């Protein structure tokens, strides 16, 4: 019993974290086989923030301009290239700790674990979700760029995020591991800001099922709703539309609790319209939307 | 920016997790140097739950009754002994992955990271706090006993918890790594239950400072209070008393924000008396008490 914001064990990723220095700029890199991945912003200088031309900046560098440190061991850089917003530094040594891995791009509403790192040294691990507006509500300080987000399935690490920058509302933006940004952001200094965000409905419903599995039942009711009527209410409260695929994905949790998805939707409608009247659900006083149906099934009793 | 419930990176502990089997009972163990630590309940059988005499149960076992598996490698048990509620299995091989480590017992109100494990395999990592009533609000399923809680300082893992059981309210009880329970619980089947709990005041204040460091300021006010008047209100709301040592420990955060501790106390008093009127703090709609002053300083900008 119990329900926590749980991350994947971070050991497989810890063994891949390195420090990358170019000029007076230091940040984190990810060492897999004989390649180190890092943000290309590492080749900028203090004056280059406004309109860097990265192709120009990179053609003026050579391998010896990149210092890579894995713990207390300097890795010799033997090639360098750029792919979208990331840099690929070929080193003369394959990381002996490389896990089985994949580079996957995730969808808004999906969750992942972040290993926050400074100077190539892991500092903490936490769970995040990709918001509908393609930002993440991370916890990052200066020097954390290059930190990665991931999921682990069996023995395989699916890397899905590399951290780049912080937007003016304190939320975070980054790329997949092919260097393509999530959302309409760029690695340069502009007035860019997070766009409007919405709540991830299917996740809220998953979390209500978690609560029922864990014995919070006070928000249940004898009502049902149609998907259309539910989605009318959802729209009114800035919630994403619920699709039939979402209903299908909630099938297992529905079956385990014996609560039809559209019955749980009726509960959510009442909670949106009435609040919780001073009660809590799984120790929260607001509706939590950063657990996927998969997260609930993995953590909760069967 | 940002503030998350952050755990320590778990890799150093992952390399210590093993599976311990006795009869038809399997659970997790912790392998450090040439010793494996696990709950002594592993030597119980289905009939022994009510009033086990562990001394008797153990004298009837020998080394070959204990199967220890580290990944795909069977560790040969060469001695066995009991220390309070844990078992110590001497194995013929020192764990090559043993980190620098300590066995520390923690105080109510202190936090630690939990590596939830099943069958000796790590499954997730999350942050917890020891409640004033010596329970923890964990996330544990059947088979998780033997999972450990820890903090990491520099390179040194301070183990502080081994998981044993779940109480009837769904909260969890366990021991330190010398096998002594936290709180008035025992490793046998009784009507034992969590006693009354209280909110950890100094932690709530630490978290309000986190929020100010992160730009939530709406709950601040121009008032101050005395420690005595504050503690009168605290008592009324089931909050722990605030001591001068607590005020001193909050000194750094006070200095960084320029908000005197007793001014922040005045804010907390108003929040207890009035609620938040539909606002949130660091994405919560209730007052969070599972971050210590140290946790805030470590995670937050300086
Ligand atoms: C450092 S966290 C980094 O990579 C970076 C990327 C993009 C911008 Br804009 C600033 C800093
Ligand atoms: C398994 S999680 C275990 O160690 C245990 C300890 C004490 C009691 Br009572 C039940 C199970």
């Amino acid at each position: 019993s119990g329900f926590r914001k749980m991350a994947f064990p971070s050991g497989k990723v810890e063994g891949c974290m390195v420090q990358v220095t170019c000029g007076t700029t230091t940040l984190n890199g990810l060492w897999l086989d004989d390649v180190v991945y890092c943000p290309r912003h590492v080749i900028c200088t203090s004056e280059d923030m406004l309109n860097p031309n990265y192709e120009d900046l990179l053609i003026r560098k050579s391998n010896h301009n990149f210092l890579v440190q894995a713990g207390n061991v300097q890795l010799r850089v033997i090639g360098h290239s750029m792919q979208n917003c990331v840099l690929k530094l070929k080193v003369d040594t394959a990381n002996p700790k490389t896990p089985k891995y994949k580079f996957v791009r995730i969808q808004p509403g999906q969750t992942f674990s972040v290993l926050a790192c400074y100077n190539g040294s892991p500092s903490g691990v936490y769970q995040c979700a990709m918001r509908p507006n393609f930002t993440i509500k991370g916890s990052f300080l200066n020097g954390s760029c290059g930190s990665v987000g991931f999921n682990i399935d069996y023995d395989c690490v699916s890397f899905c995020y590399m951290h780049h920058m912080e937007l003016p509302t304190g939320v975070h933006a980054g790329t997949d591991l092919e260097g393509n940004f999530y959302g309409p952001f760029v690695d340069r200094q502009t007035a860019q800001a997070a766009g409007t965000d919405t709540t991830i409905t299917v996740n809220v419903l998953a979390w209500l099922y978690a609560a029922v599995i864990n014995g919070d039942r006070w928000f249940l009711n004898r009502f049902t709703t149609t998907l259309n009527d539910f989605n009318l209410v959802a729209m009114k409260y800035n919630y994403e539309p619920l699709t039939q695929d979402h209903v299908d994905i909630l099938g297992p949790l529905s079956a385990q609790t014996g609560i039809a998805v559209l019955d749980m939707c009726a509960s959510l409608k009442e909670l949106l319209q009435n609040g919780m009247n001073g009660r809590t659900i799984l120790g929260s006083a607001l509706l939590e939307d950063e657990f996927t149906p998969f997260d609930v099934v993995r953590q909760c009793s069967g």
